[PDB]
């Protein structure tokens, strides 16, 4: 039977093949890898793949590129930027290399997709119930309940309140919920129906100084004592008592499935979703110009703030029709995959007053100051982009151990955006008022339209060498909107040895992007391996090593493997270990800042203990040996997020 650490499929409709059996560089993080790791967001889980994670400012990196917009739920894009729980999801799937061909305008890098729950054809209950360090707490529910001959029901419920060990006063804030009706199960006519609602309220951390770090100088001759006065307390927080972010995430999802035949199934997929978020964060600059100095003892000495203000509301409404047949032409069989897609994403960003902060001394800071929240003004930035989108893939058999395969996609998008700013004031960008025109007004300064075309296509040939092994070829050529063009060559081979639940991966690849600023290319090398090398012993990992000429945010060598073992029938032990290479900020660093960051090693461990089959515990241990590291650091500079220390995560779990 399948591995719990290896799902052989992808859950979307648009991969015909199992996992081993396709021709992309794909890894799965399944729902048992992260609850033995007791990952609670999107982060977590990608602990799990080498060389993927939040190293700017907090965005995904992948390969030098950021992801953030392209992460996907169920296929769909995810609107606006926050964090992702992880309380409802079946798996995560990340693509390292492009898919414009599956989701069209997305990063030639990597993409990375979140399958949600949906009802199951069992009965059961899951409960969880969490305690960890800095008053962390945490609660979850995942009811399935078969409600008929072909009706299921699941509801997923969570909620998380804590502060951070690593960082005074930063805090989290959230609760979920997802209910979930399937209706026709097990005939052939399906109808899912799918409910989230998340809400977060946070305080947000902009970072310390970088004074002291490995790299770091004083900008200049007259701050040279910053070259002598050693690292930040690591747990400083910069910011006010104001500083505050708070979200709401509102997703509807329908889904209608008809067999047409055992081999043919026309699915349509309709989902509305809604975004919204504001925020004030304090942003801390450390030029000479920057710095001010009452007296000659550095104590005294100060950084400026900058408030990071935001209020955005991003809407998705989408309509995706999906096509799948497989069927003879003579000795040559098809996997067809094929559909059509209709979408409207629109966004305002509602313009608020400036807000002005104090400046905030460097080795004390004095955030118990209200300098105050946001007030809208009216004066705000809309926009709305429609995408059409058609694709067809397919899968040729050409012999038992020969395959031939292709996809092309075509993205028509119209976008019109207009932005109005409030006239007469002196921060940021500020307009001067027209004549005739009292002061703050809004006065639009932006109304535009454009349209444009995307073409995304890709072409691979896998060949079973044996019953275990593969070698494959892979080709894309990707193109998304200001036209980046993006070329990518692949090679491969994939085992399933052990019998066939432990998956083994290694490939080369070259990724040539072209108008992202002139040609960048990235290559490299990965291996990766994911399963059960016995019964009682669960492994995922890999090891990533590349190299991103140009002509940042990538390390050239990434490491990670997660084991766990069931020691006895009530005892497991898990423990992990990543490495994160060092980095290089080749553009756009202030003076003086750290023009690189040092790889680090983290471990983790877990001990889980079974009381019954109703009841049993968990202990997560993170950063096991309590190391000293930069998580990242901004593109200024100026300002960097130290990894979190040593914490625990002690859970009960209770399943009826
Ligand atoms: C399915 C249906 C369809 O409509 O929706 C029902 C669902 C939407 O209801 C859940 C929601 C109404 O619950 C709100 C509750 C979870 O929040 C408590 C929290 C605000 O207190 C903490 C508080 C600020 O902080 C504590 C301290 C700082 O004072
Ligand atoms: C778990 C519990 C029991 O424990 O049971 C849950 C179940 C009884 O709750 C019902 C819920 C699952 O319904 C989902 C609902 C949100 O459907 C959206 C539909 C209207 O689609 C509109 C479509 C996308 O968008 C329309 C367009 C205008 O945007
Ligand atoms: C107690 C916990 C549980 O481990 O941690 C102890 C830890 C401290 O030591 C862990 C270490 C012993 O694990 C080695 C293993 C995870 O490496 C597998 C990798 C080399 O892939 C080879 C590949 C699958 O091999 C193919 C196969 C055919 O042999
Ligand atoms: C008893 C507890 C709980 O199981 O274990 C404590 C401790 C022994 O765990 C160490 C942890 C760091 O292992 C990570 C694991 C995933 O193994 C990976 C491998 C690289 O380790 C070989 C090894 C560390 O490297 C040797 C050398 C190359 O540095
Ligand atoms: C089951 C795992 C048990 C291993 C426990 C060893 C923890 C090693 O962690 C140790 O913590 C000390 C105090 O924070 C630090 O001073 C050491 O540098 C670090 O090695
Ligand atoms: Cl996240
Ligand atoms: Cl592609």
């Amino acid at each position: 039977t399948p591995s719990l650490y290896a799902p052989q499929q992808s859950a979307d409709p648009k991969f015909s093949r199992p996992v081993a059996d396709t021709t992309r560089t794909m890894t799965v993080i399944s729902e048992q890898v992260i609850k033995d790791q007791g990952a609670t967001n999107l982060t977590d889980a990608l602990k799990n793949v080498p060389g993927v994670g939040a190293f700017f400012a907090d965005a995904i990196y992948m390969r030098g590129a950021d992801t953030s917009n392209s992460i996907y739920i169920d296929g769909i894009r995810d609107i606006g930027s926050v964090s992702r729980d992880t309380f409802n999801t079946e798996q995560v799937e990340v693509i390292k290399g492009p898919s414009g061909t599956d989701y069209g305008r997305s990063a030639p890098t990597g993409s990375i997709n979140m399958i949600s729950k949906q009802p199951r054809n069992d009965s059961g209950i899951d409960a969880s119930a969490s305690i960890g360090s800095a008053w962390f707490r945490r609660g979850t529910l995942d009811v399935n309940q078969v409600i008929g001959d072909t009706t299921a029901v699941r509801l997923n419920v969570m909620g998380e309140k804590t502060h951070d060990a690593g960082r005074d006063k930063v805090k989290n804030e959230r609760y979920g919920v997802a209910p979930s009706v399937a209706f026709g199960l097990g005939t052939a006519n399906r109808l899912y129906l799918n409910y989230l609602h998340v809400t977060q309220h946070n305080t947000p951390d902009g970072g310390i100084p970088t004074i002291g770090l490995p790299g770091y100088s004083a900008p200049s001759a007259g701050t040279a004592a910053l070259n002598h006065s050693g690292k930040v307390d690591t747990h400083n927080f910069y910011g006010t008592d104001s500083d505050y972010d708070d979200s709401t995430t509102d997703t509807a999802t329908m889904r209608f499935e008809h067999d047409i035949n055992d081999n043919t199934t026309i699915r349509n997929t309709t989902r509305w979703s809604r975004v919204k978020q504001d925020y004030l964060m304090t942003a801390i600059m450390g030029g000479a110009s920057n710095i001010t100095q009452p007296t000659s003892d550095v104590n005294s000495w100060t950084w400026s703030r900058t408030a990071n203000t935001k209020d955005v509301s991003n809407k998705i409404l989408t309509n995706q029709t999906n096509l799948t047949s497989t069927f003879y032409t003579g000795s040559i069989g098809h996997d067809v995959s094929t559909g059509v897609e209709f979408t409207r994403e629109t966004q305002t960003n509602y313009g608020v007053n400036p807000v002005t902060l104090p400046a905030v001394n460097i080795y004390h800071p004095d955030s118990s100051i209200h300098p105050g929240g946001l007030t809208r003004n009216g004066a705000n930035a809309n926009g709305q982009t429609d995408t059409f989108a058609i694709y067809a893939f397919d899968t040729l058999q050409i012999t038992r151990d020969f395959e031939l395969n292709g996809g092309i996609r075509l993205d028509n998008y119209h976008t019109e955006y207009d932005s109005a700013t409030a006239c007469g004031g002196s921060g940021r960008g500020a307009i001067t008022c027209p004549t005739g025109v009292a002061k703050g007004s809004p006065v639009t300064t932006v109304d535009t339209a454009k349209s444009g075309n995307l073409m995304n296509w890709k072409a691979g040939a896998l060949y079973h060498l044996t019953e275990n092994g593969n070698v494959y070829i892979n080709y894309a050529v990707s193109q998304q909107p200001p036209p980046q063009k993006a070329n990518t060559s692949e090679i491969g081979t994939k085992w399933q040895v052990l019998d066939k639940r432990l998956l083994l991966t290694a490939a080369l690849f070259r990724t040539d992007i072209e108008n992202e600023y002139g040609k960048k290319r990235v290559e490299g090398y990965e291996i990766s391996v994911a399963g059960n090398i016995t019964p009682a012993w669960q492994v995922i990992g890999g090891y990533t090593q590349q190299k991103a000429t140009i002509k940042p945010y990538t390390p050239e060598h990434a490491f990670t493997l997660w084991s766990q073992y069931q020691a006895t029938d009530d005892i497991s032990v898990g423990a992990g270990a990543r490495y994160i290479g060092s980095m290089h900020k080749g553009s756009d660093g202030a003076v003086g800042t750290p023009a690189f960051t040092e790889g680090y090693w983290v471990a983790d461990a877990k001990l889980g203990y079974r009381v019954n089959r109703n009841l049993d515990f968990q202990l997560n241990v993170y950063n096991l040996f309590d190391t000293d590291y930069v998580a990242s650091i901004n593109k200024s500079g100026y300002r960097y997020h130290p990894g979190e220390p040593r914490t625990f995560l002690l859970t009960a779990n209770m399943h009826f």
